[PDB]
């Protein structure tokens, strides 16, 4: 099984956070594909079994401007048969906490795509807690297989 990770990150925090989803999905026995959002199209994702954002959350608008083409790309996709998850990293300095998350999740189910795990939203950079919750999100995936 192939999962594809696409991560879009100004400062590092979104990308540790997608290197930590996929260390664990590999230690558990599936390829994985890691890349940021500008040098691939959302279409890689009919290529995989499990499709997986990671996103910070960015102003009121909420997506990173970065992330913009491929979130309008992704929302026009059939993934039906595919299993996707949703990461993030934010700040709970805002109400809009993690945000870009539950916009991404919502594209998704638009595409027809299964929600293989609840979705982790992480505050700023990661901590303990965060890791148990994102290789617990991992293993929910990959048992989905
Ligand atoms: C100008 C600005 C606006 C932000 N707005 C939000 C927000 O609305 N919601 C949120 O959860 N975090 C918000 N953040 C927090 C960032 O998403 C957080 O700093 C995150 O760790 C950045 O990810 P990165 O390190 O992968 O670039 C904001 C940060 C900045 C600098
Ligand atoms: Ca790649
Ligand atoms: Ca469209």
């Amino acid at each position: 099984a192939l999962a594809k990770i696409v991560f879009a990150s100004m400062t590092g925090n979104t990308e540790e956070i997608a290197d930590i989803v996929a260390d664990k999905l590999r230690d558990l026995g599936l390829d994985v594909d890691v890349d940021e959002c500008t040098t691939v199209d959302a279409s890689d994702f009919l290529e995989a079994d499990i499709a997986i954002v990671a996103t910070y959350t960015y102003g009121d608008g909420e997506l990173p401007d970065e992330m913009m083409d491929f979130y309008e790309d992704l929302a026009d996709l059939n993934l039906n048969g595919k299993i996707y998850g949703v990461v993030g990293s934010g700040d709970t300095f805002y109400d809009e906490f993690c945000k870009a998350v539950d916009d991404f999740d919502r594209v998704f189910v638009s595409t027809g795509a299964e929600k293989g795990s609840e979705c982790v939203k992480v505050d700023l950079s990661a901590e303990e807690e965060d890791i148990e919750r994102l290789e617990q999100f991992a293993e929910e995936l990959a048992a989905k297989v």
